[PDB]
């Protein structure tokens, strides 16, 4: 299966009459690039106005598409389509920054800072498990979030797509940073099941070693804060067992079996995955900023003491790649697979009505 963005939002109930306007979404590039009359293209198919978009050039680095879908091109296309598509009277910015530790952080610091475009959501999907920064790069960025914070921005970030492990093949669980920073909303994935706005099953996403599964656990270097102590987190499956940031906020569609029906470079193809998932909630928040007329920056507290049933609680699967221990798995409540759940976007929004 696959679904184009509208159907997924219409599957997460995004609330009517909002498009975005006057808000500006940021995001993070680390290379490959996008073609606009091709994105104008897309949204016209989509039956959607064509969002204004912009490229800002982070260290010497720019909007460079190099023409293959499966290099950064798709990960740029995709953040565009999937988040445009659903914001779509949103300003666009798009930062690009060297592949490193370095240009992320001055992409992330930039946007966030930018006196012109004036982002209110910072969507991220680049990432790496966090046991590889250096001090340094972790502690600027978490710098970088409290200030996000500060100046009422929502900077939401992509939890991964190779499992409880991240990719980092060494026997032992890990989370990637920035999901891992509590100030950021971490985008977990699940594989959607859904007709006619009615969501059918709702499932963590897991197609194994070779087809993806969403990131998710507990942080070893990010305490527990202090809005995760009734989510019932549990220690890192890791031998130890501390206490820690559980990974992700949220989570939504990103099995690439009920993928996002998208075009990159020319073609026409169905993808998934995280990095799909922070865009889309990116529109959310926008479309939720414009109805108070106020952005709603930093989240995750509020989220945390939030009616359950503002969330769709995923409770099916687990996002173990590397073996059957089942670590970790998805429940009740939250989950260091799916986090709440998917957000139910009219609920979401009533609730934060003041
Ligand atoms: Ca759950």
């Amino acid at each position: 299966t696959a679904y184009t963005p509208l159907d997924v939002a219409q599957a997460y109930q995004f609330p009517e009459g909002l498009d975005g306007q006057g808000q500006c979404i940021a995001i993070i590039e680390l290379g490959g690039g996008y073609d606009e009359a091709s994105l104008a293209q897309y949204f016209a198919s989509l039956g959607v106005p064509a969002p204004q978009v912009v490229s800002v050039s982070v260290d010497g680095a720019s909007n460079q598409p190099t023409g293959d879908p499966s290099g950064p091109d798709g990960h740029v296309e995709l953040d565009i389509e999937v988040a445009g598509a659903l914001a779509p009277g949103a300003k666009f910015a798009v930062y690009f920054a060297p592949n490193t530790d370095a240009g992320f952080l001055d992409a992330i610091t930039t946007a966030i800072h930018d006196p012109t475009l004036k982002p209110s959501v910072v969507s991220i999907s680049w990432g790496g498990p966090e046991d590889s920064w250096t001090s340094a790069a972790i502690a600027a960025m978490n710098r970088a979030f409290l200030d996000a914070a500060a100046l009422g921005v929502t900077v939401l970030a992509a939890a991964g797509d190779s499992g409880s492990t991240d990719g980092e093949q060494d026997g032992l669980y890990h989370v990637d940073f920035p999901a891992a920073s509590p100030y950021v909303l971490a985008c977990g994935g699940t594989r959607l099941v859904a007709s006619g706005g009615r969501i059918a099953q709702e499932t963590v996403w897991n197609d194994g070693p070779d087809g993806g599964a969403t990131g998710g656990g507990v942080s070893r270097i990010f305490p527990l804060p202090a809005w995760q102590e009734h989510a019932n987190v549990p220690p890192s499956a890791n031998p130890g067992a501390s206490s820690g940031r559980g990974v992700p906020d949220l989570a939504g569609n990103a099995d690439p079996a009920t993928g996002y029906e998208v075009v990159i470079d020319g073609e026409a193809t169905v993808i998934g995955g995280t990095s799909a998932v922070a865009p889309l909630f990116a529109a959310l928040v926008a479309r939720i900023n414009q109805k108070l007329g106020k952005a709603v920056g930093y989240l995750n507290p509020t989220l945390y003491q939030l009616p359950a049933d503002v969330f769709h609680d995923i409770t099916e699967g687990n996002n173990d790649i590397a073996n059957r221990a089942q670590i970790y798995q998805a429940g009740p409540g939250w989950d260091p697979c799916t986090g709440l759940g998917s957000p139910i976007g009219v609920r979401l929004l009533q609730a934060l009505l003041p």
